[PDB]
């Protein structure tokens, strides 16, 4: 019988008590990273997130910081690879840069052959250490050209152009790549690219954020989903249709939250929980295994939801042989009013339900996992047992998928001098927790999890913060960003993985 | 009887001895910048300078420095009306970021309100202290998206999108705007651009330079040329046919040089040195003023040099109310072969000129203009009686046309510190020797010169340089742009506008 802590003090740091061999022999350990966050801009093109961080650069970062050179693993991917082989790790989590291999979008305007060259030498030396790449197609990098001609995922064009670049990809990378992802948290864009305007490209009612250049909260949001899923769909039947030679699994990645009531026999607060799951979740995943959008959805959204023609839905509806699953946090759900008349209505006010980490009885659902100093009221927490509750819902509602657990971690401050961001124990209590609930998850409730891959390999490019928080298992010196240094989190991981 | 120096020492610092008095009543002095120099990226999209600095990082400067921040004359536009105001400047010659009014490149895909506004609050405070505006249409700047849909003015696609652009300038400012310019330099684009690959967008053969992401050295500066010559009389026939009422004038911009033989009894240095003057001068100036290229190029260049039709040649001949002359320096020509079927072939080639700094018998032109600390044998060497013979030749050649002198400045290192920056007295020497020269030749040989414009309002972005060069008359502390403080030069220039 496996129990888990779920507040400090942790005790899942001592390899002795957890470690590798807690799992089947065949699960997959390893970390992530995205294109846009560690490569830098030389040798590719330019995409919504280089635009978005130099048009609008206060929210690049509190710092203005963005992803010109960052890590730069353009020049030391090698240096990554030698991050892995120090780990043990068995797989890596990359991106690919559609602005490195075709820096005018669509394919028929050229390849860079330069940056077809630099994947296949990551790949290669991934494989030659005994690392399986897990390869995301689309991290939300998308060329800037594509936004400006038709505004990207707003436009059904993008069906055609991404799978015109997935197909590129296959044909090139897999050969050797084996496990892909197509769209990084198919939650995210829309909503905070097209709701919120937090993140590229910047989208919004005017009332919502008068720094927007054009958009429509309300309705943006969905119209982005739709193509995003019709996009996903069209380029898992391309894989499966003309790449099964391959040998390869397709799946979308999701970012998951558990939620919980606010108030846990408070009716009111039990139905926004509810709703959570199908908004967040379940737009997603109603389309992935059922051709259609939940039926919450339907009815609240009407006309501003699009529909999935017979075609289309038979080509979303399954459109997966595994999927990535990102898991961070839970929240607490109390309802909230939906006013979709407003000038500032958001797709994101359709749920009904406001969102803490507090709960009526004041509560905190789990230690500090993201410090705002702006607002402390505003400061984000953890919960371990959310990737058991996750893990177990997806099983339990969405057929019992193959699993990936494709992200997973935390930030620590930028303002920490180097030795006391190396002395990352809050990072190895984080990790170790969420470990711990997943074995015990995968135990008692057959999970079909295969492997996980903690965020992130090393200090990065941070979407939102510059680089005023670290993510990183390895540090990297802004002053000089060569090395990458495990710090005492990697040096646990390591130890947890070659126990 | 004007007598002007030719060598060190210079004594025209002295405003007893030169001054605007010494010009006539109604000639305009001031100082230039273009828009990718000072503005930085907040606040419009990308343009291929964006791109290409940030693709190929050590064509941006041996500092990889870029126009992201630079001098943030988009937060500290007043501050650059204000030293034009502590100069008693009479003229701005600034350009518009067309990435700035339309981020998406076609005008049908939107403009950008707020682009507009932060150009007519520049324009209606330059006015409010009686300063003239000379704006440059279009600065090297294009938007990617235009680079990326059609390779932007490698492509006749390009006359149409910035004739809308155009018009959008002048509906929008040529209420308050009398004086435009087309395009920046007219050999500078096909050349740099499409030829040596030293500038944005960054095209040529494989053999010129294998960073090169596609092109042909040996043909796409013609067809570039070509283009932009179509695209600007197009402009010129929309402005004068449609914006007549606005009672203001435009023309393109020329680099121009002097050219010398590099041994003035040698019939093959002569002969290089004339067809230096058709090929750099002519090469633009024929279309202008006669709808033709020069009969050397169509000779040399043969099935490389494109035709005009009947209508595009009419279109062109004559499209221009004054010429925006640019000039830096002089160079001495002596014959070079030109290998049309060699692989690394390019345009600039076919002139059949070598052109150095030093002549047959080792004479240097004139004082030092920039040294090259890798190879000294190629520093540049001014020559300020240059500014006399390409005036001179201008009214003979060329139809005694109206004309600006848009730009003429000089660099000082950035290796120097502040009081060293500021003690700029080689750059009063190199302002004074040349409008002593100007003086000159208005009244020996009766040029139409009627303003003057030093390159550079303040210390900026310089292409290929970063920020490891300054050609302010301000200074710029790169630690905290928000002043522009006058130079030794700026003073100087104070006090030869108001004596
Ligand atoms: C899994 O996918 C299944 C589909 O493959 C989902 O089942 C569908 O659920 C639809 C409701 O979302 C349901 O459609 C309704 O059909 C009503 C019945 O119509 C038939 O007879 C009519 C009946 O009187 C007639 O007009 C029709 O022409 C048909 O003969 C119908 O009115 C409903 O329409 C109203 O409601 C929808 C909002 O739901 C409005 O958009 C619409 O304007 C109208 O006001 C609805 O019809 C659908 O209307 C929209 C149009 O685009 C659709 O094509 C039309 O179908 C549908 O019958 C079933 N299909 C079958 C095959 O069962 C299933 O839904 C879950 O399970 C069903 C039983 C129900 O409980 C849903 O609430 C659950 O979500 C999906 N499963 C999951 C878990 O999402
Ligand atoms: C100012 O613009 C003026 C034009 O508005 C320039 O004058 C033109 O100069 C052209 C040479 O560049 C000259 O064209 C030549 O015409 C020859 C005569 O053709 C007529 O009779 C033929 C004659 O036997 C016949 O085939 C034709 O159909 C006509 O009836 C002719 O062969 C020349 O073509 C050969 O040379 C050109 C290269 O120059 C090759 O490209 C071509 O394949 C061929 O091998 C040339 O014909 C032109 O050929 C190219 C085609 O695209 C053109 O349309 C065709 O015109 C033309 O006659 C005159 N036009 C007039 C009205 O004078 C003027 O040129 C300068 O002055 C002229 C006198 C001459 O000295 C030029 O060298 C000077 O540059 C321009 N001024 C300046 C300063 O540039
Ligand atoms: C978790 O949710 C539960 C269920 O909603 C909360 O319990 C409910 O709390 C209500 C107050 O927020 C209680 O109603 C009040 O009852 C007293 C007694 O008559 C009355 O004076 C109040 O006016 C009020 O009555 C309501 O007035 C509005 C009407 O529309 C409604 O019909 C009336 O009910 C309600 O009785 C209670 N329900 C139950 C089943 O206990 C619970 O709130 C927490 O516990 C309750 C017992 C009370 O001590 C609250 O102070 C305390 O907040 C909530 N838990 C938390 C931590 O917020
Ligand atoms: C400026 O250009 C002028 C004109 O080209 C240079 O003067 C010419 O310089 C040539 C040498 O580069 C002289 O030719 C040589 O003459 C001696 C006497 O016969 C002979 O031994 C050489 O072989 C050579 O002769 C040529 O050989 C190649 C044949 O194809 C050609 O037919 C022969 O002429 C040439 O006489 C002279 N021309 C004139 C009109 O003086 C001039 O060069 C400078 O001055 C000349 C006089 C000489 O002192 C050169 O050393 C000196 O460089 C050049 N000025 C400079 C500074 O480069
Ligand atoms: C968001 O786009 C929607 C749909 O075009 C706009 O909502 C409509 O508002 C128009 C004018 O009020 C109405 O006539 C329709 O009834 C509404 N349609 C629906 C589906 O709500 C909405 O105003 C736009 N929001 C913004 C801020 O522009
Ligand atoms: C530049 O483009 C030109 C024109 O397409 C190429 O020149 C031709 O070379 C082809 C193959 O040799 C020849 O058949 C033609 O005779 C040439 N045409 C002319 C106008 O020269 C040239 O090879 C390309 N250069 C590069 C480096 O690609
Ligand atoms: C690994 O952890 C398991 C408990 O899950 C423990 O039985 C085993 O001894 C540990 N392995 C090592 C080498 O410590
Ligand atoms: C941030 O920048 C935008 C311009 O992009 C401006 O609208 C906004 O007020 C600035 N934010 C703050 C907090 O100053
Ligand atoms: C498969 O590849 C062929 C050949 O390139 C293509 O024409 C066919 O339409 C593709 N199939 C998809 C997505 O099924
Ligand atoms: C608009 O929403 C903001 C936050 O979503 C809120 O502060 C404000 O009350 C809303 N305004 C109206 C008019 O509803
Ligand atoms: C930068 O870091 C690398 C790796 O430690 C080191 O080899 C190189 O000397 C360092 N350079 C400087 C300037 O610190
Ligand atoms: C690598 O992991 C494998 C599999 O568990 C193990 O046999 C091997 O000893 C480990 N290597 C190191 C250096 O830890
Ligand atoms: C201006 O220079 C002229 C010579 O060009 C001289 O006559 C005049 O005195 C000078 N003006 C002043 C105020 O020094
Ligand atoms: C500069 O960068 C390019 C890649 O854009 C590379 O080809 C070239 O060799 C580098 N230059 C030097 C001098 O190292
Ligand atoms: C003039 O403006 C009209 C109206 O917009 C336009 O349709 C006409 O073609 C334009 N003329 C040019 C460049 O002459
Ligand atoms: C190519 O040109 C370069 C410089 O233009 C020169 O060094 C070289 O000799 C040329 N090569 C050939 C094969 O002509
Ligand atoms: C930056 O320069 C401006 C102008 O001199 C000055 O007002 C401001 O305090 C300076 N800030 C710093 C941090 O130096
Ligand atoms: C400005 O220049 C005008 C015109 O020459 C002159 O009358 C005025 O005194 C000058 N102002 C200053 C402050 O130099
Ligand atoms: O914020 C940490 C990380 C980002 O760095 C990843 O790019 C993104 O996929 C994500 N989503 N949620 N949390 N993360
Ligand atoms: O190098 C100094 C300046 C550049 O800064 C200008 O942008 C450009 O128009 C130019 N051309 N020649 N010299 N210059
Ligand atoms: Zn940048």
């Amino acid at each position: 019988e496996i129990t888990c802590q779920e507040n400090l003090p942790f005790t899942c740091g001592n390899t002795d008590a957890l470690n590798s061999s807690s799992f089947s022999s065949d699960f997959i350990f390893g970390v992530a990273s995205s294109a846009y966050q560690i490569e830098g801009t030389i040798g590719r093109g330019l995409n919504i997130w280089d635009g978005f961080t130099h048009r609008y650069p206060n929210k690049s970062g509190p710092d203005h910081g963005n992803g010109d050179t960052t890590c730069d693993s353009f020049s030391y991917w090698q240096k990554d690879i030698d991050v892995l082989d120090e780990l043990n790790a068995t797989g890596y989590r990359f991106s690919i840069a559609w602005s490195r291999i075709i820096p005018r979008g669509k394919r028929s305007r050229g390849v860079n052959e330069k940056g077809i060259d630099y994947y296949h030498g990551l790949i290669s030396g991934l494989i030659k250490k005994g690392i399986t790449p897990f390869v995301t197609l689309f991290h939300w990098d998308l060329p800037q050209t594509l936004q400006d001609e038709y505004e990207g995922f707003l436009d059904p064009q993008i069906i055609d152009d991404f799978k015109d670049y997935a197909d590129l990809c296959f044909e090139e990378f897999g050969d050797s790549v084996k496990y892909w992802l197509t769209i990084n948290q198919l939650y995210s864009v829309p909503t905070r690219g097209y709701g919120s305007a937090l993140d590229a490209p910047g989208r919004c009612s005017p009332t919502v954020d008068p720094s927007c250049y054009a958009g429509n909260s309300s309705t943006e949001p969905y119209i982005v989903a739709h193509h995003q899923l019709l996009a996903h769909a069209k380029v898992v039947d391309l894989y499966r249709k003309n790449y099964t030679h391959q040998g390869g699994k397709i799946g979308p990645t999701m970012i998951t939250r558990w939620f919980l009531p606010y108030n846990d026999t408070d009716r009111h607060s039990i139905a926004a929980t509810e709703r959570m799951k199908e908004f967040f979740l379940g737009w997603f995943m109603g389309p992935l295994t059922n051709g259609t959008y939940p039926q919450i959805m339907i009815d609240t959204v009407g006309e501003r939801l699009p529909s999935f023609s017979p075609e289309e839905s038979n080509l979303v509806k399954g459109s997966y042989d595994f999927l990535g699953l990102n898991y961070y946090f839970t929240q607490y759900a109390q309802p909230s009013p939906n006013p979709v008349n407003s000038t500032n209505h958001t797709a994101m006010m359709d749920a009904g339900a406001k969102l803490t980490y507090i709960n009526a009885s004041g509560h905190y659902i789990g230690p500090l996992f993201e410090k705002d100093k702006a607002d402390s009221t505003d400061n984000i927490y953890y919960y371990p047992k959310g990737i058991y509750s996750v893990m177990d819902y997806f099983k339990n509602k969405y057929y019992n998928p193959l699993i990936y657990v494709t992200e997973n971690g935390i930030s620590t401050p930028g303002d920490e001098n180097r030795n006391q961001s190396m002395l990352d124990y809050t990072r190895i209590d984080y990790l170790c927790s969420h470990l711990c609930f997943l074995n015990k998850v995968i135990k008692e409730k057959d999970v079909n999890v295969k492997g996980y891959l903690a965020w992130a390999l090393g200090d990065n490019y941070e979407f939102n913060k510059g680089f005023t928080v670290r993510f990183g298992l390895s540090y990297i010196d802004w002053n000089n960003v060569t090395d990458r240094d495990l710090k005492k989190s990697g040096q646990w991981y390591q130890s947890f993985i070659s126990p």
